């Protein structure tokens, strides 16, 4: 019963009284989210509801609440409040218009300057979270809100882990299969870096609109990426050299020799990053694309 130190987390309240307009705008194994807008102060919000029975490893979610809290940042979702109602959890965050990274990765073809742009603002963010001692673990396009402004943000803490000088390395079989580095799926200690090969993968998304493996189903993709390691692209020939190289940096089985967040931030790809307003007409043709999806 640690379910206690969630108890005195949540502020108390009528949830259902102080939000009103509840319109659902997705949906995961997380929860449902909402949209809504807050009786007092006008501001419209977002809502995530999560079922507490479905989560056996509570400890995950008052986790997740703390790692929101406690590292805030202009790449990361913002965090304002959390409610207990029944057997929900409610978790209220600040709303900006947008998609999820996943809309236009699988609706719309990127340049390499876009590409370039996303994963500045992904490596800022794991920058930041990695100094502070947290490891993400679910890294993929589905966990990138993109904004109307031009915005891009890191979501979804439910997976995140917090390491010491102790104990530095994790050993959780954690995360979406097709994802995950393969230090993680062959069960060996790992740090942080399992999040830079995850964003390598988020990079074949955006390059070729799937991780890897994708039609095959979770448990094959897991032996595919024990065995074959390194994924290899479709149509390599398709990128620049710098790209490739930085893809090769992100996606190094020697988890030594593969790039922490600071050191790629430093790579040569990202300097033809476009301005992060060069996103909206991507988000633009996604929500056209998905108008009936
Ligand atoms: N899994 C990621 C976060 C949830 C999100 C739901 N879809 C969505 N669609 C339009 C706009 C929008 N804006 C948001 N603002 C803040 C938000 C969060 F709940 F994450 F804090 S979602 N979200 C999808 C991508």
């Amino acid at each position: 019963e640690i379910l206690e130190k969630l108890r005195s987390i949540v502020s108390v309240g009528d949830p259902k009284k102080k939000y009103t307009r509840f319109e659902k705008i997705g949906q995961g194994a997380s929860g449902t989210v909402y949209t809504a807008m807050d009786v007092a102060t006008g501001q419209e919000v977002a809502i995530k509801q999560m079922n507490l029975q479905q989560q056996p490893k509570k400890e995950l979610i008052i986790n997740e609440i703390l790692v929101m809290r406690e590292n805030k940042n202009p790449n990361i979702v913002n965090y304002l409040d959390s409610y207990l109602v029944g057997d929900e959890l409610w978790v209220v965050m600040e709303y900006l218009a947008g998609g999820s990274l996943t809309d236009v990765v699988t609706e719309t073809c990127m340049d390499e300057g876009q590409i370039a742009a996303v994963c500045r603002e992904c490596l800022q963010a794991l920058e930041f979270l990695h100094s502070n001692q947290v490891i993400h673990r679910n890294i993929k396009s589905d966990n990138i809100l993109l904004g109307m402004d031009g915005s891009v943000k890191l979501t979804d803490f439910g997976f995140c882990a917090q390491i010491t000088p102790e104990q530095s390395k994790r050993s959780e079989m954690v995360g979406t299969p097709y994802w995950m580095a393969p230090e993680v799926v062959t069960r060996k200690a790992y740090g942080p870096k399992v999040d830079i090969w995850s964003l390598g993968i988020m990079a074949i998304e955006m390059i070729e609109g799937e991780p890897p493996y994708l039609n095959e189903n979770p448990l094959r993709a897991l032996y595919l990426i024990a065995t074959n390691g390194t994924p290899e692209l479709q149509n390599p020939e398709k990128l620049s050299a710098i790209f490739r190289d930085f893809l090769n940096r992100c996606l190094e089985m020697d988890v030594e020799k593969r790039g922490s967040a600071k050191e790629l931030l430093q790579h040569q790809f990202l300097k033809i990053a476009k301005p992060l307003s060069s996103l909206t007409p991507l988000i633009a043709a996604a929500k056209e694309a998905t108008k009936n999806n």
